[PDB]
């Protein structure tokens, strides 16, 4: 049948919702649309990149894009990532189906954090997948 699609939020579009495209893409494969934004680009950190080509995933082609309108209405599900009271969180139109999916941020951290939320987001989506 038609495609789903799935939608990762957080503020700069750079690590947590990057790695879940990634791991979103390889998963839950082309029945679905796998996008990712922020509402702010800060670009794909390279910390990222290097944990996902460990698990021989590559997100080197990835862009960070910013939150498009037409895609948030039309969404199945918007997953945000931002948490709710840190800083700079995406606000939500009414009806558009969504859930928070808390992962720390690994930003400034060493690679260790970005392995451990890289693992944390694969454990997540291979369970909304089997929902
Ligand atoms: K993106």
């Amino acid at each position: 049948m038609d495609k789903k699609t799935i939608y990762f939020i957080c503020t700069g579009n750079s690590a947590r919702s990057q790695m879940a495209e990634g791991w979103g893409k390889e998963i839950l494969g082309e029945g679905w649309n796998v996008y990712s934004a922020g509402i702010e680009t800060h670009g794909v950190n390279p910390k990222a990149i290097e944990a996902m080509k460990e698990v021989d995933i590559d997100i080197s082609n990835h862009t960070s894009d910013l939150i498009d309108n037409d895609i948030l209405k039309q969404s199945d599900l918007v997953v945000t990532l931002c948490s709710d009271a840190d800083n700079n969180c995406p606000i939500l139109p009414p009806n558009v189906k969504k859930e928070h999916w808390g992962f720390d941020d690994p930003a400034g951290k060493e690679w260790s954090e970005f392995q451990r939320v890289r693992d944390e987001i694969k454990l997540a989506i291979e369970k909304f997948k089997l929902r």
